[PDB]
């Protein structure tokens, strides 16, 4: 009994609802432009709460909803980009929070991939046979790390957390997988650079986001559909769920990879990208609407891409 | 499937500061801080930060192995001053030695960071998919540190170090125990990066800051449990700890009732690397010969820090 499962899916955004016609009245842009070019309407933005507090109720919600109580968590793993400390991590704060005294926690650095490599970790660690219970959350708070007046990437990136409850069972789920990452493009995104000061630094080297449009563009359409198909074929797959960058990328794919389009579910319209959050919050929405169903057995593809760069997808069956 | 380390490698800023140079810049003495720390000199970097570190320590471990970067299935970066959020220092690492067959991530768990992503990565080459990767614990404090605070000024160094893993028809890896207590969380904090944005309403220091006894007592508490649930004086042969204090080490080998030849120290050179402080040591002792890879010494590998995070790992080189 060493295969892991999904079991149990959350999500939680900030109540802050912002639409890209408020946006247009802050910066030289459009709904019509912002909309039209990635299929986003509307984004949740922070006022008061942090990465960790979103993440804290995705694990909160994710006990209520299975029944599980925090003592019964062997370990946490929270994938983001946007933590509230470099220490402690945002899985350690969520452990204290929701006091799982017997899990061990870290959160990793994969950026929009972090769901996907996160996943698979934990996978891994059921596996071994020494952990049987988990929870892997994707949560952001891109809104603290945008530059507001930079409408390149201001009109992109919104807050949120999802994630799922991971447990043992004695059927495998998770079919297949293909991590990848390519640091030579590494510039193509960046953010929260940390600048050294420090008496003793006398090296000459913008702590907000960063990042080169079309690079990224390309690489998703090219270098993503050939990671996708490396697992499955339209015929062999029933849905697929994309990192939200832009619904135009999720288009381009489904069209080059020669998927039914009907198949890549869309979320953006109104979360926009929350990078390492939209992938779980995407699927447990719709888990809710019954597009998915646990224990269904649907083959299902969990695709993430972005920062690093990195990408990979996870074969696996709800 | 049985993953073993098969190369160790390290790598520090050639720019050396003492207890000295220090007492000059605060109110602080060499007696005060080697006294209760054992720390006598740290490494700061003055043109490198923590990717430069790593890819060093990466550049080396392949040198050294006479592997190629296309050999390398994964990289994991166990940090807690990346460079950017994203990309990942291990990205970064993996672009900047061309290891494109390599997939890659940084795991955030402070100054158990090491033990935790090596335990990782024993999981991925156990799970057959991947048998080559590199975990490397780099860091570069110096630009956290609030240099006129003597409090913490006086503890950090820059650092990195790590290993080769590649999978082994015998197992290594014996046992593990890995802990965290975030309802301490606010015992040791770094990087807290405030939200600006127009729409942030809330009312909520990047520097690091950390209390002194708080983790000194719980260190020596939860730590020398956590290493006895592994093993016994008689059932160890060595024992790399995470080198915050010597003080600390001493506390642990006594409550542990373990010979304290056992825990080798390592802080007098470089005072506290947080994630590097273990993988220097080790790569350290193995080129003295201390320890000797294929030798099969009982060996255990424990870090404690940041989050609370703590945990152990038996393994036999
Ligand atoms: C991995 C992720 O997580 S995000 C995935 C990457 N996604 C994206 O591509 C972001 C969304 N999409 C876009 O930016 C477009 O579809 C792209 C990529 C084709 C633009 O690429 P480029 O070749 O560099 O720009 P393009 O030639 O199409 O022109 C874009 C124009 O829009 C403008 N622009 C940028 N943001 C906005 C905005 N919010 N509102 C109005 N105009 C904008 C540009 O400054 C530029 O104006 P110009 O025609 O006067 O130079
Ligand atoms: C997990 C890790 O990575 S770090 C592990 C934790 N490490 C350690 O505990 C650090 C080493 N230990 C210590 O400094 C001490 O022995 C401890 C454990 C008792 C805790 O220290 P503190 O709680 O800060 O205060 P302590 O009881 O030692 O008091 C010493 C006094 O000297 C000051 N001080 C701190 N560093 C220096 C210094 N380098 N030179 C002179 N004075 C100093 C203190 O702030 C205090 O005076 P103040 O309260 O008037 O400012």
């Amino acid at each position: 009994k060493n295969y892991a499962r999904i079991s149990c899916t959350s999500r939680y955004v900030p109540e802050n609802c912002v639409t890209n016609h408020q946006l247009s009245e802050m910066m030289d842009t459009s709904d019509e432009w912002i909309h039209s070019r990635t299929g986003i309407s509307e984004r949740r933005i922070v006022t008061q709460e942090n990465t960790s507090d979103l993440c804290h109720q995705v694990a909160k919600q994710l006990l209520e909803k299975s029944g599980k109580q925090a003592s019964e968590i062997d370990f946490i793993l929270v994938a983001t980009v946007t933590p509230d400390f470099n220490m402690p991590s945002v899985a350690c704060q969520v452990q204290g929070a929701i006091g799982a005294t017997e899990a061990f926690a870290f959160d990793i650095s994969a950026a929009c991939s972090g769901f996907v490599y996160a996943l698979s970790m934990a996978e891994k660690l059921v596996l071994s046979g020494r952990y049987q219970t988990g929870l892997v959350i994707g949560g952001e708070t891109f809104s603290k790390m945008l530059d507001w007046t930079d409408r390149s990437t201001a009109v992109l990136f919104g807050d949120g957390a999802a994630g799922v409850l991971i447990e043992a069972a004695e059927t495998p789920h998770f079919l297949n997988e293909k991590l990848q990452a390519d640091g030579q493009r590494w510039t193509a995104l960046t953010s929260g650079y940390t600048i050294n000061e420090s008496p003793f630094y006398q090296g000459h080297k913008s702590k907000t986001l960063q990042m080169e449009g079309r690079s990224i563009f390309d690489f998703a359409i090219k270098d993503v559909s050939q990671n996708i198909l490396s697992l499955v074929t339209d015929e062999t797959v029933d849905y697929l769920l994309l990192h939200q960058a832009s619904v135009r990328i999720i288009d381009k794919i489904a069209r080059k990879t020669k998927i039914s389009r009907e198949k890549f579910l869309t979320n953006m319209d109104k979360y926009g990208n929350t990078s390492a959050a939209s992938i779980p919050i995407l699927l447990d929405e719709a888990v809710e609407n019954g597009t998915l169903i646990l224990g269904s057995q649907q083959r299902v593809v969990l695709t993430g891409f972005g920062g690093g760069l990195t990408w990979g997808s996870l074969l696996l069956t709800l």
